[PDB]
């Protein structure tokens, strides 16, 4: 029943904003006081989180309004230093509301862990010997996380890739494919990969080197859609139809020119990374998966798509890797990460991922709209 | 001058760490007070930085030790949530010190402003019309920012690219090449792009669309070098020669497989982004420039290089775009961004950019050395043992006792903190 529209929110005091947020969600007094006074992350907690700590560092904590995800209103916390991001997110979310809001979907929460093996005289043969015994390897990985498996996750499969031409000789690389449920999953699959490497070595006869997740998490994709009508985009100087054509022009620019794509995709992360930070997740992992995926073709291109549908409406998509957690890393440890998660209402990590790509799509739309409607000076 | 070794820093309390830092830099009591107390970012400043603000959000603020840049010791502040990063960077700086530390340099701080032109049937011809009048275009860009020119910057050149066959028809893109001095550059070059847009329209007869910086800042490069000897890399299990070979195996793996390079480059930005955050700079811009640069060849690869020199020593490089500012929005506004700059001692944006690539190179070395020896999990999971305790159902204050036990048994897993609980 949540209403995320938040009229005049942009003009209230932070206290009145905090007040209003707590009314809508039924936030407890303990929850509200986490943001009412500075220092919600005690030094006892901060000193255990990273090394050589001498203090804490604040960034603003904001809430984007209007977002609606498969028909459900959602409030979006965001932590960033740069102006205009929150406004643009909120305004595009407001336009998206009229045409159904954002529509999202996602894959299962699957992470790859790589096991690199050098020194094999017959790596292509060894690959088949490895695959043939994958159940044994899968069983071995799952012994190290009885908890994960009890919750419906765990190692599901193995794939093997080979690299014949390398300055350091031929390389075999096994991928454990692991359902990590509500975790982002890095430590989980790293333990699994370290655990299975000796059996793998025994089968293939090489020497194991790296045992490590891949951040190109292309089995953990999240998807968002948005639709905008010409009427919604009409400005003083341009018809709504001309604005749509200009947005498509800017999109094709990003699609052919990496100099533009880098900036175009930067605007997307302007919307995603602040949500990642606000929920205590690793934003370097999200950035690396985002940009590596944008050039999987060998050409660094745009993560979003923008089209005109058969009705003349502007339709955008965002599909990308989105590894995030509700548990693990620092997401349980930072009190405000827990509060961010309560504000969002998410019950699985994949639901958080779908919100992330919705916000990234909205940020890109706001960026391109502003750039396309800016008249030429004279 | 300054000594960045910080003996026993890892085991001092945050307050005693801060006192030692204060002593070393001659910080004032007011300066030290900004980290000895919560809320250095006042709400009225936070509320004016971004929209819909309802509070602030803290991340830990740390200092990495041992770093040395071109013979000078430097203290490096870092803001991040993930354990092991700061320790690995300090460790690798420690090793680098024995062989001269990090050697760095950087190019002039040049950014591209893009001006996209559509609506012409002759973009190839129009490109030559622009190049013919480039001095008139550069001169008009430079009256728009006369202060910047007195500071030693400004528009130096233009280049012009064509994409004559795109789905939306032909398309011409002019790049202004702008020296932005000590700014990241976005607003400087964006203004200049707007200024030249009607003149380019008149020259080409097309319609200008986007006027915007590029974050693929490949004319704003920073460079770091490091050297490590085999004796420094020996462990009880492994010869230092074997570790160096294992590191080269790891590097060749990143060079051929994008599934590996993504993670490899991620480990570099574990080092760089927290320094960007600590100085109030835009970390999305640095990430976009970094990863897009890693694919410029048409294959997504490693930002660092690792080799064995003729003495058998491990030598590493990092050259990448590094657009950062000492001025510009959050950097002057956030009191702790100003303190970070004071701790760093940097006098130009390029000095800061060179520290960033030194840290990123050190970070990448730290991950690879762990990966090529005992595995990432041993040292990292030990420092992660409190989060594993909290996750497995501790929190409260039994966090210290089960995290202690997890580290004694060298088995930091949720399964183990559960059964210990
Ligand atoms: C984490 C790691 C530093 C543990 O150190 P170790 O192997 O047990 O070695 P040592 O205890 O001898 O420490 C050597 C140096 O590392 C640094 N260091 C190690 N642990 C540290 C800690 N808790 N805090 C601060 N600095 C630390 C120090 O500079 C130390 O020097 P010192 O002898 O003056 O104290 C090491 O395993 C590593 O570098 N792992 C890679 C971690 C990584 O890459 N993380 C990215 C995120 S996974
Ligand atoms: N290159 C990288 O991205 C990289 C590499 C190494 C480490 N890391 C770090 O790893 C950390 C995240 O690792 P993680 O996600 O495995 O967290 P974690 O290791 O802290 O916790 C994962 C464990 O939580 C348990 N768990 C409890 N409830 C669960 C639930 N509902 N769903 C799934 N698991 C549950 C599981 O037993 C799991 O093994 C981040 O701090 C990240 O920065 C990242
Ligand atoms: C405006 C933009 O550069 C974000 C600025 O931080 C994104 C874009 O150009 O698409
Ligand atoms: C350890 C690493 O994954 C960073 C962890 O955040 C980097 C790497 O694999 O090189």
């Amino acid at each position: 029943s949540l209403d995320s529209r938040l009229p005049a929110f942009r003009n209230l005091s932070p206290a009145a904003r905090l007040d209003h947020i707590g009314q809508l969600l039924g936030l407890s007094h303990d929850d509200v006081s986490l943001l009412a006074n500075a220092g919600a992350l005690p030094m006892d907690i901060a000193n255990g989180m990273i090394e050589n700590v001498i203090g804490t560092f604040e960034l603003p904590y904001a809430v984007a309004s209007n977002f609606q995800i498969n028909g459900r209103d959602v409030l979006v916390p965001l932590v960033v230093e740069e102006p205009s991001i929150v406004a643009a997110a909120s305004y595009m979310a407001k336009l998206a509301r009229a045409n159904g809001g954002f529509t999202t979907s996602s894959s299962a929460p699957l992470m790859h862990a790589q096991v690199q093996i050098v020194g094999i005289q017959d790596p292509l043969n060894a690959r088949l010997s490895l695959l043939r015994r994958k159940d044994e390897i899968i069983e071995l990985a799952n012994r190290k996380d009885q908890l994960l498996n009890s919750l419906g996750g765990g190692c599901r499969d193995i794939e093997v890739h080979t690299f014949a031409d390398t300055p350091r000789g031929p390389m075999l690389v096994a991928h454990l494919i692991v359902d990590v449920r509500d975790a982002m999953g890095a430590n989980t699959v790293n333990t699994m990969a370290e655990a299975v490497a000796p059996l793998m070595e025994a089968i293939t006869g090489g020497q194991v080197r790296l045992r490590i997740l891949s951040n190109l998490a292309d089995l953990r994709l999240a998807r968002a859609q948005v639709r905008i009508t010409p009427q919604q985009l009409e400005t003083a100087e341009f018809s709504g139809e001309a604005v749509i054509e200009g947005i498509l022009d800017a999109y094709a620019f990003a699609a052919v020119d990496p100099y533009r794509a880098a900036t175009h995709n930067k605007g997307i992360m302007n919307g995603i990374d602040p949500l990642i930070v606000a929920t205590g997740n690793d934003w370097r992992a999200v950035e690396a998966g985002a940009h590596a995926y944008a050039c999987r073709s060998g050409h660094y291109g745009s993560l979003t798509t923008w089209e005109k549908d058969n009705n003349g409406h502007l339709v955008g998509t965002l599909e990308m890797p989105m590894p995030v957690g509700l548990v693990g890393g620092a997401t349980k440890t930072h009190p405000l990460a827990q509060l961010s998660l309560r504000i969002l209402g998410v019950k699985t990590a994949q639901a958080l991922a779908e919100i992330a790509v919705a916000v990234g799509l909205a940020q890109n739309l706001g960026a391109m709209r502003a750039l396309a409607t800016e008249g030429i000076q004279r």
